[PDB]
């Protein structure tokens, strides 16, 4: 929508879209989160992280060691550029998140860090 994407995380660790433009002219960009289902957070937990495409891989390990306290996402890393808190089956969440933290030509992906569930849910997201 304007400066905006409204984005679910199902049951079968699935993401209604996989792939996100944002244009240059948006000051702010905000992703709203929920997870349509019937499964908990500890079975089927469902995040929205952001980082460049290189770091993504050191996010998901590094979440994957945080722990379900954590919300599988090692606190206060660097690397992630914006994130949700981690959701289950009935939630929701938002995160707004500054358009100037993203540079062109500069790759992005968005994934869940949940164990297990980054190999099937990402996508990437574009500065056009
Ligand atoms: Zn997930």
């Amino acid at each position: 929508a304007e400066c905006s994407v409204d984005i679910q995380g199902n049951d079968q660790m699935q993401f209604n879209t996989n792939a996100i433009t944002v244009d240059k002219s948006c000051k702010q960009f905000t992703v709203n989160l929920s997870h349509p289902g019937n499964l908990p957070k500890n079975v089927m937990g469902h995040n929205w992280v952001l980082s460049t495409a290189a770091d993504m891989q050191g996010v998901v390990t590094d979440g994957m060691a945080s722990g379900l306290d954590k919300d599988y996402l090692k606190p206060d890393d660097s690397r992630v550029i914006a994130h949700t808190k981690l959701i289950g089956s009935g939630e929701k969440d938002s995160v707004t998140f500054d358009v100037s933290k993203l540079k062109e030509g500069e790759q992005y992906m968005f994934f869940c860090t949940f164990p297990g569930h980054s190999a099937l849910m990402k996508g990437t997201l574009t500065l056009k």
